[PDB]
């Protein structure tokens, strides 16, 4: 509780000039220490269930060899708006690696999709996260329509405080075999989408990997990443925003602000 308290205030400073509400949850895997604020609200997941969804395909190619290879084949109705990957390979293909790298790295919706389908649908992937011990995540709909953020809308959410806890299981823990799990690290590492997010608030030195939400309603963005600072064990995080209005703004300098916070009370000098 003690280190919660040390940003309390803060955070409601931050959240009040975006005209929102600002989640977070950090962990230090080193000692344990936790920050929490408004760790167990549920927030809209948009694009950040698609680091999920690359991990479950990673869990499920270490019991179907070749699953990463397999070429996927799909039409023009598949491509639905920001599939900057896909939509250069219509013509072609991709193989359902390729597709996760596109998902993860480029937030690509036709790809995010065409996954989504290969694991039996949102409650596929729903699935994997309940084998993993996580209880609060629930995807429901498909791209774009998870992207509502309706305000009271559990649908297609989770909490901060279950995206790290989760996101540690699977980059850190044992959730996915070491191959497999050095994959999904990789991936995260090279996203290009966050780069005014939670790696705005990080030191060039220190690795880091990331995937990026934004709804475009609601004020409503996110970004969850594993960072390694020099000289210490990793800090796992989430930073999730909402808003009151349909209209409102995300702001990604909010994002980035709170991740600072989130690293500051850890105790983590940024
Ligand atoms: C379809 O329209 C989109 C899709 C994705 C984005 C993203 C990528 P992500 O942050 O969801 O991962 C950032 C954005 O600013 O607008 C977006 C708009």
């Amino acid at each position: 509780h003690m280190l919660t308290n040390l940003v309390a205030e803060p955070f409601a400073k931050l959240e009040q000039d975006f005209g929102g509400s600002i989640g977070v949850y950090a962990m230090d895997t080193g000692s344990g220490a936790t920050v929490s604020y408004r760790a167990e609200e549920r927030f809209p997941l948009c694009s950040s269930f698609k680091g999920f969804l690359a991990a479950a395909v990673l869990a499920r190619s270490q019991q179907q060899a070749g699953l990463l290879d397999t070429p996927i084949r799909y039409g023009k109705n598949a491509l639905v708006p920001w599939s900057p990957i896909s939509e250069k390979y219509l013509t072609t293909g991709m193989t359902v690696a390729e597709l996760s790298a596109a998902a993860v790295q480029y937030s690509d919706n036709a790809a995010a999709n065409l996954l989504l389908k290969e694991l039996g649908g949102p409650a596929g992937l729903t699935a994997f996260m309940r084998s993993i011990g996580d209880t609060t995540f629930r995807l429901d709909r498909w791209e774009l329509e998870l992207n509502s953020a309706i305000p009271g809308d559990a649908r297609d959410t989770s909490s901060p405080r279950a995206v790290t806890e989760s996101l540690q299981k699977l980059t850190l823990g044992s959730a996915l075999a070491a191959p497999q799990r050095q994959q999904f690290v990789d991936w995260l590492k090279g996203n290009t989408t966050g780069n005014h997010r939670i790696r705005a608030a990080v030191p060039a030195d220190w690795a880091v990997g990331d995937k990026t939400g934004t709804c475009g309603v609601y004020g409503t963005a996110n970004d969850y990443a594993v960072v390694w600072p020099t000289g210490r064990a990793p800090i796992v995080l989430a930073v999730y925003t909402r808003a009151p209005n349909k209209d409102d703004k995300h702001s990604e300098a909010v994002i980035a602000a709170a991740a600072r916070l989130a690293l500051e009370g850890l105790g983590v000098n940024g």
